[PDB]
């Protein structure tokens, strides 16, 4: 709830926040996603990320979800996302970190 | 609070730290990145009065700014943008760091009693 009321603060970022679990579900996406892709936060959370991703770039994202190329792994990669404003090329920058599962915490920035 | 905690580091991209202060002037939240500007740890600061972090000369102004009507006793939001000196424990300082608070005043639900107003802001060094 604090996160929901404080969401607007992430407008200072040059991109949107994306958190994706190992099962490839979007655990979280900042509302600012609407400003880049035109999707609403609510349309995207609890759904698969692959619906947002170009079919050719899906394998790469899936790869990024993997530990092999507590603690964390740095992640920095390119990926095209569905953009209703047909696609928008973005750089994902973040970390892979954690019975509990593994998760990608990232910022997606337009090129 | 745990996933938020796990995602904290992403706020390192910001030019400042996130501060959330309730109407009673308590720090509800501060991003870990506060340590990079003021030298305080997040856990030491949360649940304490902001006035402990504020220069005594800037306290009245903070209080006024914390009140929705600017009266403590055409935008689409209750925006706040103001100057404030904060206690800074870092070596390149005389104890204080001049910062700009920029954010919005909104009701904070979830606590506990009726929701209170809170300043959600980013504090940026000048």
């Amino acid at each position: 709830s604090m996160l929901q009321e404080g969401e607007f603060l992430l407008q200072a970022l040059n991109g949107f926040v994306l958190v994706v679990t190992a099962d490839a579900l979007v655990f979280y996406a900042s509302s600012t996603i609407q400003d880049y892709l035109g999707f609403q936060q609510s349309d995207v959370i609890h759904q698969s990320v692959y619906e947002l991703i170009h079919t050719e770039d899906r394998a790469e994202f899936q790869r990024q979800l993997h530990w092999a190329l507590a603690s964390f792994m740095e992640r920095c990669f390119r990926c095209r996302l569905r953009c209703l404003l047909g696609f928008l090329a973005m750089n994902f920058q973040g970390r892979l970190k954690y019975p509990p599962q593994l998760a990608l915490f990232a910022i997606a920035t337009p090129l």
